């Protein structure tokens, strides 16, 4: 109960967190009358949390609905974007869980900031669970089996000779990749050598990981979602150490780009390899990679991100939320400096949570005076901005009956990253949402 008083954040990591730390501390809350908010990292997490708590009464929250039996529930589950979500849009909770808060997707390091500044204010109490904490460097931590690490060189496309490591292995392998294109070719490629594969991303995570439990694969491919929380009961990582990250560019009008495969931070390189070496019982399981590790990941754009949601939270106190402690030196800007006024900040939320639009373009949408029914903006860029497929120019049938060329005011490339992105910003700029 030392981590239940006001006042206090704990961060820790370990392995027994849903079968008897997670219900520990609900049993402790529930006793103690202790609102509290319990925040996944995904939707699949959310769930599992969900199952792990069955013997005690709570509530799912989601951005725009509950679920409860009595509504005298005092326990909320949630993910972490849901408390931000509802924060633009809560209970004072009293005490606050974050499972797998290392997540910097905006949202997340948004929860942690005002989680961080509750307790700070002595509001509330927090407990935030990872392997990672926000700070710390070390890509080889201590493991429950030792680890096997082995630096040599990673295929980034098909193969037609050599790496026989990787197929004459008869193991499970989960294979870390910087794009759903690249991993594609990679699956088809070890399809073709005869070996069963499951692909996983952001869009296909909640279809797709079930199946993982199954047993019934050789390998999985995944991005850097199944860096938050995901369990595969493997024995080897493959890992080129890669991302593809949004980066603002502040230069003129502004833009956000994806920066190609640049390496990974040393966290998030310790947690995919952190997905082998669980089990004492199983040795000898092995991380493949090649690469550096950076930590010079203060060019991307989640981190201005979350500041201009956290400027966009209104406090108690009339202030505004501070990022948590340690990774404050990730943005350099004065507090409230995105703080929008009125009638912007309403476009703003809706953008974010009808639109499902990025979190900088809703921003400067918003800023811009943009209402959120006025789909101008997609069309009244500069040539420049033109939107491209197949190499010719989208043209789109308007709300108001023109034929236009897609070209938004400003560039976000995350409206166009793959063909799902697109449709949805093609549908967005003619108005069916």
């Amino acid at each position: 109960l030392r981590k239940r008083q006001l006042t206090v954040l704990d961060l820790h990591p370990g392995s027994g967190k849903t079968r008897k730390v997670l219900p520990q501390i609900v049993k402790t809350a529930i006793d103690r009358r202790l609102r509290t908010a319990i925040l996944a990292p995904t939707r699949v997490v959310a769930a599992e949390i969900a199952e792990a708590l069955k013997e005690y009464p709570i509530r799912y929250l989601t951005p725009a609905v509950k679920r409860e039996h009595t509504g005298t529930e005092i326990i909320d589950v949630m993910c972490h974007a849901t408390l931000t979500s509802r924060l633009l849009t809560v209970p004072n909770y009293n005490l606050f869980v974050m499972d797998e808060a290392h997540f910097t997707d905006p949202a997340s390091i948004a929860a942690r900031g005002y989680i961080s500044t509750k307790v700070e204010l002595g509001e509330a109490a927090a407990i935030f669970m990872t392997a990672t904490p926000p700070g710390t460097r070390d890509p080889f931590p201590d493991s429950n089996s030792p680890i096997v690490d082995v630096e040599e060189q990673i295929p980034d496309r098909a193969w037609n000779s050599g790496y026989e490591w990787i197929t004459d292995y008869t193991g499970k392998t989960v294979w870390f990749v910087p794009s759903v294109k690249m991993g594609n070719e990679i699956a088809v490629c070890l399809t073709k050598a005869g070996k069963k594969v499951i692909q996983l991303n952001r869009k296909s995570f909640d279809s797709e990981y079930p199946k993982c439990k199954t047993g019934e694969w050789d390998f999985v491919i995944t991005t850097d979602i199944s860096e938050m929380g995901a369990n595969f009961g493997a024995s080897r990582v493959i890992d080129s150490r890669k991302c593809i990250k949004p980066v603002i560019i502040e230069d003129g009008e502004g833009s956000v780009q994806l920066n190609g495969p640049v390496p990974i931070t040393a966290a998030s390189a310790a947690q995919r390899r952190g997905r082998i070496g669980r089990s004492y019982v199983q040795v000898g399981d092995e991380y493949h990679f090649s690469g550096p590790t950076s930590e010079d990941d203060h060019d991307f754009a989640h981190w201005k991100e979350a500041k201009i949601l956290l400027d966009n939270i209104n406090l108690p106190n009339g202030l505004v939320a501070q990022l948590y402690e340690p990774e404050r030196e990730k943005v350099f800007s004065i507090d409230g400096e995105y703080r929008l006024r009125t009638e912007q900040r309403k476009n703003f939320v809706e953008f974010l949570r009808t639109g499902d639009l990025p979190v900088w373009l809703s921003y400067k949408l918003a800023e811009a005076g943009v209402a959120y029914h006025d789909r101008k903006w997609c069309f009244d860029g500069p040539s420049i901005n033109t939107v491209l497929e197949d190499n010719n120019p989208v043209e789109l049938w308007t709300k108001s009956g023109e034929k236009k060329i897609l070209r938004p005011r400003w560039r976000d490339g995350r409206l166009w990253a793959d063909h799902q992105a697109l449709k949805s910003f093609k549908d967005f700029a003619c108005g069916k949402r």
